[PDB]
C-alpha cells in the first residue's frame, strides 16, 4: 500500500 504503490 504506502500511499497507493503503482505508478507515481
Amino acid at each position: 500500500x504506502x500511499g497507493x504503490x503503482g505508478g507515481c
